[PDB]
């Protein structure tokens, strides 16, 4: 408890391509880099030589492999993957010293799933069984891990933004944060669902029915880059961000993520952009707390741009039909504790978050907020 030096810095990535941990499948162990995804619940790995893959699960080489003789087909709005279900021995080299028998979807066909140039070959769904495919009887990896060993039912994520980070499995590491952890209830165990009760752009409230903020869902998701916001809320949100920053002009496409915006190197006017604050439901009736992110978090360097030589960024707040998504834009500001045992998520200021000399990411409380139960959709 309190320090897990083995697990510090166990995450790698490329800006915009996600955070991956090293894992091993089968006996003898096959090493794979695996995307850490709190927005899904399947452990799914490449199992065939797709050209984009550095490597893939070779079931034939594993003595400990077992067929479940059952397929799984998983469509997304952007592409898909299809696989064959089995179980095998799984471990995490830079995690706890255990080996568990977990479900594995051996991916045999896919579209727009693997990324050309990426260095991961699978995905670790860390959310709950309810949203597992094909259904909730397929036990997620973390459930298997907790049932089969003495690892405490919790994990924490420090996403640092070559990006890096830590996934502390079974605990919390106090070197990864400063100040205090503040906790928000997990509303329901399917996604990591939470409730936003108030939004401030630059200290100024948006004065929307808070029900909208969570229409139809608000989730914490390490498998999404953006802060995604319901359309009605996104509309009001950028209306206010536009106004805060009208000191300089940008095409209406930029706010829609249809175009990048560039400045001369080291010339980004961060200060013309407002801090963003979400107030989250607290542990106590009528008590909330507030997390504050910087434009550093929502204006994202796009490095791979050959038509330019400047500092070009993407506005990483975007509209959504599935609810608020608190992606890497949010998580990079904070140490995030997925306290599954107590059905809550903790936020603290990350020791690694990107901050200039004038503004810093913040987690503050307590605040008095009435009628927070009304902010959740039914
Ligand atoms: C591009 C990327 C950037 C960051 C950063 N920084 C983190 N993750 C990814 C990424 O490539 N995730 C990903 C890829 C394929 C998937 F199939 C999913 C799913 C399973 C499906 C998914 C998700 C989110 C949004 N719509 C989806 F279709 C999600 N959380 N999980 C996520």
């Amino acid at each position: 408890r309190g320090s897990f030096v083995e697990m510090v810095d166990n995450l790698r990535g490329k800006s915009g391509q996600g955070y991956y941990v090293e894992m091993t499948v089968g006996s003898p162990p096959q090493t794979l880099n695996i995307l850490v995804d709190t927005g899904s619940s399947n452990f799914a790995v490449g199992a065939a030589p797709h050209p984009f893959l550095h490597r893939y699960y070779q079931r034939q080489l594993s003595s400990t492999y077992r067929d479940l003789r059952k397929g799984v087909y998983v469509p997304y709005t952007q592409g898909k993957w299809e696989g064959e279900l089995g179980t095998d021995l799984v471990s995490i080299p830079h995690g706890p010293n255990v080996t568990v028998r977990a479900n594995i979807a051996a991916i045999t066909e896919s579209d727009k799933f693997f990324i050309n140039g990426s260095n991961w070959e699978g995905i670790l769904g860390l959310a709950y069984a309810e949203i597992a495919r094909p259904d909730d009887s397929l036990e997620p990896f973390f459930d298997s891990l907790v049932k089969q060993t003495h690892v405490p039912n919790l994990f924490s994520l420090q996403l640092c933004g070559s990006v890096g980070g830590s996934m502390i499995i079974g605990g919390i590491d106090h070197s990864l944060y400063t100040g205090s952890l503040w906790y928000t209830p997990i509303r329901r165990e399917w996604y990591y669902e939470v409730i936003i009760v108030r939004v401030e752009i630059n200290g100024q409230d948006l004065k929307m029915d808070c029900k909208e903020y969570n229409y139809d869902k608000s989730i914490v998701d390490s498998g999404t880059t953006n802060l995604r916001l319901p359309k009605k809320v996104f509309e009001a949100a950028v209306k206010s961000i536009k106004a805060a920053s009208s000191t300089e002009k940008f095409p209406d496409g930029f706010w829609l993520g249809e175009q990048l915006v560039c400045w001369q190197a080291g010339t980004t006017p961060w200060n013309i952009f407002p801090v963003i604050s979400l107030y989250l439901m607290g542990e106590v009736t009528n008590q909330s707390f507030r997390i504050t992110i910087l434009p550093q978090q929502y204006l994202r360097p796009v490095e791979d741009v050959a038509t330019s030589q400047d500092d070009c960024y993407k506005f990483a707040i975007s509209q959504s039909s599935t609810g608020t998504v608190m992606g890497a834009v949010i998580m990079e500001g904070f140490y995030v504790v997925f306290d599954r045992a107590r059905k809550r998520i903790g936020f603290a200021v990350s020791a690694c978050h990107v901050h200039d000399e004038f503004r810093t990411a913040a987690v503050e409380g307590p605040f008095v907020t009435l009628d927070m139960e009304d902010c959740g959709y039914n």
